[PDB]
């Protein structure tokens, strides 16, 4: 019953300021990317067999700022503010904002070798709650936190939090990209 | 150990066929598949399916107008189905005559099958549900449950089962058969 | 040593349906199983069952409105079933439409039985008897037994065979089949 | 690799029988095939069918007079036959009564088989097609592209499925059944 | 096979002692060795006995004068014994002072047992029972089965527990210990 | 692979008997469980039992009047026991004076066990939970859920340890025991303040 998936797509568009400024994206299928969004829907139910994410730079090599990216895997637990807290993070991975090239065959599956530079991370997807997640939208989650931010706790697997600061201006220097590499297991298929 | 495990079949739903759709329901848990599970498994906490599966055996004529169809929600947020399409895309969806399904007699008894091809019978996907050990819940809890939010109700509930009835001859309704449950309990963490 | 034993069919029960239910029961012990047998075994003192199966033979067109049902009580002061939903929950239950049960020719007349998935057939617990050899006794010799203490029945008869009725389109009983007995008795210490 | 194998069934067509003979196709390609995976298909560009399987299921009475009857073409140039005998001759051809093929059931929900002789079910000759990848197109792109030339076609449909209804009591098209596709195949490269 | 296994310890009795001699009994049937089991059992017609242990915990000052006996009867019609001397030929007599018996307590929790030779814990001698099959039968069909005959009641109750509380420095009950059952029971045959 | 491993035993309640039956209970989770462990485990945003143990260790004379029941919830919206005979039903239900229970003390330390069947210790079943990874959760995080709805806190909790004392001398509670926790955890995914 199980339809497997992989694939790699535009997940964020990223830019950096003097100023730290935390954001942050669920990791479910609604959230992932447009494509994904749409695909998934004709499904109720999902596993991630593995979730990365990778930040591929745009700007010259002479751009200030750097890029952090880290999993929260409790959705109660609030968005980090400092660069410090969110060092802790599983899979915490950090780089100049002109860093990451070296993270491009993970999007395209080529032959990884000196990927020693990638800012690059994976879901610990051994370790969710559960295994089988419904597929939910931004709106399914919403909702569901003004009951109660721990009823989200079965729906969504983790949240990828970023910072971006260091930056020589307060205002967003076009930075780089975001890509999600994904293999999902889509199963149980529905008509909604 | 601590695990009673139980096999048993018994009556589930009596079904009755009109000339325009008929879609009901039955949450896949103890308190709703059969009477009798539901005054033995009480005794318990927790239970687990091991096997679950609804079989249609008519009573009819086999002149009848008619058809009956099942399938599964694994969802709880899930809408019923509205149309027989909808229906048709679900786990574990099977269709047939008012008047057919005879041969799926084996399953209920506990024999050896052979014939079975046209039996109305379907099984759920215990390998699919969101953990393994479920609480016993009551129709009244499931309904508080989702008074507060549906998805509260799916680490409650297993699976629904949907049932859609048509193409019958009469605006009245025609005695058609009976859904019989033959499941495969693992009962644990008594109560008194 | 000194054990005679004895396969046989025979006719046991003649079956018809009504539009409203009604259930009958039938002692499974030699003296109410058959007439020929009644006559046989009534020549030793005591006996044991090394099985005995039940079949319904449809003998009405497909067009027959009615289905019936089978199951077996195994203490003689357990009380007889008012509903199919009861009559379900005992072991060895079957069910069908009163014109299927053709599948089950096959068991009586002991040839290669191949797509039985249909027959409406079923068998007695050997193993789960109170004792292995049983008196032979009347129905007179029950009548009075019971009368005294119900209990008392109980190291009489090995099991009761109930039978529901149901789903028919008359007031008045319509011909619908007929239940054969298949046994082997082990037959021991003769009596004059 | 790239691709996202498949494997579903769905509601293809709904059928009703009259007593002249009426005959309709099908483009067996996902856009045509059934809604749900219409949706699915779509966002991907390139498919290959590794299987596609049609079963009628009857939803009628015994007693329903008439037939149903179906086949393959590969040629989109082909003419739609107009009679049985013409319809007989293609590959996969398959006939019966509109009330039988319940035994087909067992293909749609992927289960044992076993007594498949019955069933009113055939399947498409993947080996045999113009190519391995066809392109997702809609009615929409075939009826156009048949405008300019029929024969430009072919490189867009693997195949035509051909139904025939006949053999019935009524001028009016009595509910017979329904015809369900189970297919598996093979998605290849997103598109946005 | 239609066996339903269970194994479980649950309260059976509350013990206090006097300075005079007082002698009790209790049926080791599933009705009345425990609430819990008893309301569990109901749901099937006849059990058998795998292993049934009484194991006396105490619950008093080490200073507690008083001794506690007990054993088994396997025939109904035994008057119950009136001394300590009597009681002490019974098969699974045992005896201690009213504060002694902790190390039973391995048993009641199914742990690794070592020390026990202090245990007042005695067990049943399934083997010897009268049959294997027995009916769930309530204290009201005993009494009026005894009400007939005390012998129509031995095939209804497997044995007897005996129980003697003596030695005690008070004319009025002190509170003592309690005794627990631990069971494995094989249920068949549900009814509703 | 980011697993953090601890095996520990710290004080988890103090126990005092009285006449008439007292029923407290505690959340078996790492907040509940001990002082020690609450700080400990909270640097951790997950974690996994693979072991709970409560083993009652007594401190009074063995003239003390009383005795001690233990057992498991492992639903939240059971309704707490009552009655020693609802209680002795649980899973890894034990019982005895509360004066007993020397011999549990091996399992505190992790020394050679032996002549342990009067120890009055119980265990978690670990393999029975609803999930492997719980978030951790405090006692007000835990009392907000259930006023919502008790059902959102099964996924929070693993599981509840219920407690009975009765059968004493005194109207007052008199000094009895301790009960320890002994546990491995696996703690994941640290989080910081």
């Amino acid at each position: 019953g199980i339809t497997v998936l992989t694939h790699s797509e535009l997940s964020a568009e990223i830019g950096v300021t003097d100023s730290i400024v935390v954001s942050s994206e669920l990791v479910m299928p609604y959230t992932v990317g447009t494509w994904l969004r749409g695909v998934a829907a004709n499904w109720s139910k999902y596993s991630w067999l593995s979730v990365r994410y990778t930040y591929i730079p745009s700007c010259p090599s002479s751009t200030a700022g750097s890029i952090h990216m880290g999993f929260q895997y409790d959705m109660a637990d609030t968005v980090p503010v400092s660069v410090n807290q969110l060092s802790n993070l599983r899979g915490y991975v950090s780089g100049q904002v002109w860093s990451g090239s070296a993270g491009l065959c993970f999007i395209n599956g080529t032959r990884c070798s000196d990927t020693s530079t990638a800012i690059s991370t994976t879901l610990d997807v051994s370790k969710l709650g559960k295994k089988w997640y419904p597929y939910k939208t931004s709106a399914d989650y919403a909702t569901a936190v003004g009951v109660d931010v721990n009823i989200a706790t079965p729906l969504v697997p983790a949240r990828l939090v970023i910072a971006l600061l260091d930056g020589s201006s307060s205002t967003a220097v076009a930075a780089g990209r975001i890509y999600c590499t994904y293999t999902i297991q889509m199963i149980e298929p529905t008509a909604s």
